[PDB]
């Protein structure tokens, strides 16, 4: 997260770190007892999910690392595109829920949110241009950027489909390692940080997030498998 601040520890109990050989790979979001939603491009290394965490490195009572029974990339995702950029990770078992570990309800109405709606993105992604990686969860409050402005020639030039949304990227932004993490608006999961490479912190190139409501049938179908 560029230009953010350290998040209050365990105040987002749905935040997950998707890990590869015990190193942070992507954000994720606990959406069901046994399921973490993330981004398609995040993923034969050992993939785990860390829940209840603030620090990646430090012992915390709430911290628990879950093996993953199944990784289910969206079957229409493709490298070289950020369409359908979701990933569902079935944990080994139902996560132990408590104050620091709780599923986040996700948006089912497939309608756009208000322009400028202040949403919250958290992650363990890079925090500056040199690539400094934070130990502790960061977050940033970002206003939603309407899709029309996001698609202007000087911006993302028509690339933003109705299944995607944008937020402002003006020095504050998601960045590398934030992919797969939550964009939370009005207390509900609205979007998932995309996981294609993109410039961070450039106000002319907004952050892109996948609209979970647009993918309800997919999510429902995979969570009930
Ligand atoms: C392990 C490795 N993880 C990744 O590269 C993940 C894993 C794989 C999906 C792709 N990834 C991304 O981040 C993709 N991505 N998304 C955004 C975005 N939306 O702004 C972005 C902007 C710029 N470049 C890549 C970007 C990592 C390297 C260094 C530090 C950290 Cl903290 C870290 F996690």
């Amino acid at each position: 997260i560029l230009g953010g601040r350290e998040a209050e520890a365990h105040a987002r109990p749905y935040m997950a770190s998707v890990q590869l050989n015990g190193a942070h790979l992507c954000g994720g979001v606990l959406v069901a007892e046994q399921w973490v939603l993330s981004a398609a491009h995040c993923l034969d290394g050992k993939v785990q999910v860390l829940l209840g965490a603030h620090s990646l490195s430090q012992p915390e009572p709430s911290k628990r690392l879950y093996d993953v029974l199944r990784a289910v990339p969206h079957p229409d995702s493709q490298p070289d595109t950020i369409d359908h950029d979701l990933l569902l990770l079935q944990l080994s078992e139902k996560a132990t829920l408590g104050p620091a570990v709780r599923p986040l309800p996700w948006q089912r109405v497939d309608r756009d949110v208000a322009p400028g709606t202040l949403c919250d993105v958290a992650g363990w992604g890079i925090v500056n241009h040199a690539g400094r990686r934070p130990d502790s969860l960061q977050h940033v409050l970002l206003p939603v950027l309407d899709r029309a402005t996001c698609n202007r020639r000087t911006h993302h030039d028509g690339a933003i489909t109705e299944r995607l949304m944008c937020a402002e990227s003006n020095r504050r932004d998601s960045c590398k390692g934030d992919s797969g993490g939550p964009l939370v608006c009005g207390g509900v999961l609205e979007g998932v940080v995309t996981s294609g490479s993109r410039v961070c912190g450039n106000r002319k190139k907004p952050g892109i997030y996948t609209r979970v409501a647009s993918y309800a049938a997919w999510i429902d179908s995979v969570l009930a498998s």
